[PDB]
């Protein structure tokens, strides 16, 4: 056993389980949670100009661009509560991001340790979505964001084909939850 103090990836389609899942390990574990549809919606509701242009963005499903994405997370990971870890929950969603983030987290000496794809078939999701209601979870926006998820986010899957483990994320909240530990061998 070698300790906690972990930087963990969540990968996975719209409704996959992040979101749930992030806020239980982040708490299991005693690292932050980080999830950028948060902090976009965050900057939206406070009325910044990150905000007022991210907004078009989340409204059709699209991904923000990546230059406003990866500052927002470069600026996040300057706060000292993600000094000894995280879990990032929606970044990275492209490869491009993923170089990005490498970059950050060199520069302050460190990198990921683990990531995890939840593994969830388009069913499921898609009932999830439609149980959860939030602003972008109607079927046309859906139908954008399972697109915009095979097109620049699923290559992340061979991009970390090293530190890759596939958690089946159909069950119980509990289930996924001790799914997710047994592969962080926690
Ligand atoms: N194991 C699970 N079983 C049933 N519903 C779940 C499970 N995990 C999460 N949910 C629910 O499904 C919806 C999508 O979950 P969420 O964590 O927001 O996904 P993501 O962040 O991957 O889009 C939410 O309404 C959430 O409460
Ligand atoms: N890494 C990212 N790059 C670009 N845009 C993002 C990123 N993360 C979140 N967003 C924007 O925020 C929206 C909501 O993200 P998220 O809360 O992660 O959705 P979900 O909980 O269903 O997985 C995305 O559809 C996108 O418009
Ligand atoms: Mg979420």
């Amino acid at each position: 056993p070698r300790g906690s103090h972990m930087r963990v990836l969540l990968l996975g389609p719209p409704g996959a389980g992040k979101g749930t899942q992030a806020v239980k390990l982040a708490e299991k574990l005693g690292i932050p949670q980080i999830s950028t549809g948060e902090l976009f919606r965050r900057n939206i509701e406070e009325g910044t100009k990150l905000g007022v242009e991210a907004k078009r963005y989340l409204d059709a499903g699209d991904l923000v661009p990546s230059d406003l994405t990866n500052e927002l997370v470069d600026d996040r990971l300057n706060n000292p509560d993600a000094a000894n870890g995280f879990i990032l929950d929606g970044y990275p969603r492209s490869v491009e991001q993923a170089k990005a983030l490498h970059e950050m987290l060199e520069r302050r000496g460190t990198d990921i340790d683990a990531v995890l794809e939840f593994r969830v078939s388009e069913e499921v999701l898609l009932e999830r979505l439609k149980g959860r209601g939030r602003a972008d979870d109607t079927d046309d926006v859906i139908l954008n964001r399972m697109k915009v998820y095979r097109d620049e986010t699923a290559p992340l899957l061979e991009y970390y084909r090293d530190q890759l483990k596939t958690v089946d994320a159909v069950g119980t909240m509990d289930e996924v939850f001790a799914r997710a530990l047994r592969a962080l061998g926690k």
